[PDB]
């Protein structure tokens, strides 16, 4: 029944009415009806009433105190990135430096040739981007797809224990330029990412589906084999690059999709995500859950050589919404497998 829509896992778009736009879980259960999910990542264009900010004028002074410097070495589709921290800048600061004539975008005709101008020159002349700033660019009273409250089940997590995850249940600011790139990665924890693109120049992303995602992993250990010896989970690192070519050289299924200012991305449980900025742009993400993440939240397989990194206890979503298995899965007896093609239950209203 679920396997009949989206059998080609494309990547979809959406244009809900200000009324479907209310209810935040609602529409992510309707999308998923529709088979969304399947491709990893959705788009969802806001009605044009709609607004999360008046005006983005405020903001030239507003501070980024760890921007990135980006690395690429690579050669033939395949790159690893390397992070170089620069001193704290403004905005406005950041903005001179992009859209300077040394960082600023090249000239294009179609689309296809900017994706093959990043594909050539991404080890050269690295960008800065303004990665990981907390924050929030949504006006108080926004009620509609607030990124600060999207009210989902991962609150379970704050409500619970007091703990707050930078970027995971907080949000995230991303002023990027030209060159600009994220590593191919699922969410922590695998778990869902909303990402809205307050303005700026285009986000181009690509994606594999979560029923592919194995397979895209087992290319990365074999492309990356000292990086797979020594963590469980290396792409978590979001540190490697592999080009659509490459993806299609070996037959891993993958879709692209181009975000535009004032448009919003869905990523969803297990999908394997990667892109780059067009220029100058702002972008702000969290993540966020449904019930249908549960299982892939027991069953994620988390970077295991650094401390550093997040694991979220799932002890309360267990007991809260599979009490029936609680003790089979602390038992370790849980052996429960996973259906991609499903849709998160929240849906039974619309399917
Ligand atoms: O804004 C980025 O660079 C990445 C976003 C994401 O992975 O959602
Ligand atoms: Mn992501
Ligand atoms: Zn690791």
């Amino acid at each position: 029944e679920s396997e009949t829509l989206n059998p080609s896992a494309r990547i979809m778009t959406f244009y809900p009415t200000m009324e479907e736009f209310r209810n935040f879980s609602r529409y992510i259960a309707y999308i998923e009806s529709q088979g969304a999910h399947r491709a990893g990542l959705a788009k969802v264009v806001p009605p044009k009433e709609w607004k999360p900010r008046a005006s983005y004028d405020d903001i030239d002074d507003l501070v980024i105190p760890a921007p990135i410097q980006q690395l690429v070495t690579g050669q033939s589709g395949l790159f690893t990135q390397y992070n170089i921290q620069k001193k704290a800048m403004t905005v406005r600061e950041f903005r001179k430096i992009a859209n300077s004539d040394k960082y600023c975008t090249p000239r294009y005709s179609e689309f296809e040739e900017l994706e093959r101008k990043y594909w050539k020159n991404l080890t050269f002349n690295p960008p800065i981007y303004g990665a990981d700033v907390n924050g929030t660019l949504y006006e108080k009273h926004v009620d509609e797809w607030n990124i600060g409250r999207l009210r989902t089940i991962l609150d379970l997590v704050e409500k619970e224990s007091g703990i707050t995850i930078e970027g995971v249940n907080t949000p995230y600011l991303y002023f990027g330029m030209w060159k600009t790139s994220f590593a191919w990665h699922t969410e922590d924890m695998d778990l869902y990412s909303i990402n809205y693109l307050h303005f700026g120049e285009p986000k181009s992303w690509y994606s594999v589906p979560p029923e592919h995602g194995k397979r895209l992993e087992r290319l990365a250990k074999g492309f990356f084999p000292g990086s797979a010896q020594s963590c469980e989970a290396f792409l978590r690192h979001k540190m490697t690059l592999i080009s659509p070519l490459m993806l299609k050289k070996y037959g891993i299924p993958f879709d692209k999709v181009t975000q535009e200012a004032g448009e919003f991305m869905i990523t969803f449980p297990y999908g394997y995500h990667a892109g780059f900025n067009h220029g100058f742009n702002c972008a702000e993400s969290t993540n966020f859950a449904t019930r249908r993440w549960i299982e892939y939240g027991k069953q994620a397989v988390l970077c295991s050589c650094r401390k550093d990194m997040v694991k979220i206890s799932m002890d309360v979503f267990v007991r809260k919404f599979q009490p029936e298995r609680y003790k089979l899965w602390k038992a370790g007896k849980d052996n429960t497998v996973i259906d991609h093609t499903l849709p998160t239950p929240e849906a039974a209203e619309f399917l």
